């Protein structure tokens, strides 16, 4: 993809999905993604 960047679309307190098919940018206290429900996980590469 464009842009080569080490980091995410994202910052250090807010995540995004633990798979990269969704990768949806949560709120940031959620547990729960916003888009899945699927819970705060570390996620493989
Ligand atoms: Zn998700």
């Amino acid at each position: 993809g464009s842009m080569s960047t080490k980091n995410f679309r994202v910052s250090d307190g807010d995540w995004i999905c633990p798979d990269k098919k969704c990768g949806n940018v949560n709120f940031a206290r959620r547990t729960s993604c916003d888009r899945c429900g699927r819970e705060k996980t570390t996620g493989p590469i």
